[PDB]
């Protein structure tokens, strides 16, 4: 089933040992993916913690970057929190 992660938990992973972030209510544990990232390691690790929708969008990913995302989700915002 669905697993849910409040904002409060979500903020808790902002560091090198745990980095996850929010795109479209979906919640990304990307820590593994920091060094392979095309667009570098600075700008995930900014955005750790919290919601990077709007960046996400504002850069204009591909379809292959948005199917492979999808490997990396872990579960998703609580509803309450959205
Ligand atoms: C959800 C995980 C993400 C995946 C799997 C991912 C994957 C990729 C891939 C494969 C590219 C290469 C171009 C393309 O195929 O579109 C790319 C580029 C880029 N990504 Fe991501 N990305 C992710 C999250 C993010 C986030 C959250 C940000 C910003 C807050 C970001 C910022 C960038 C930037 C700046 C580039 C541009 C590189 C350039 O033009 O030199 N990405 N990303």
């Amino acid at each position: 089933a669905v697993k849910y992660y409040t904002l409060e938990e979500i903020q808790k992973h902002n560091n090198s040992k745990s980095t996850w972030l929010i795109l479209h209510y979906k919640v990304y544990d990307l820590t593994k993916f920091l060094e392979e990232h095309p667009g570098g390691e600075a700008v995930l690790r900014a955005q750790a913690g919290g919601d990077a929708t709007a960046n996400f969008e504002a850069v204009g990913h591909s379809t292959d970057a948005r199917e492979l995302s999808k490997t990396f989700i872990i579960g998703e915002l609580h509803p309450d929190d959205r």
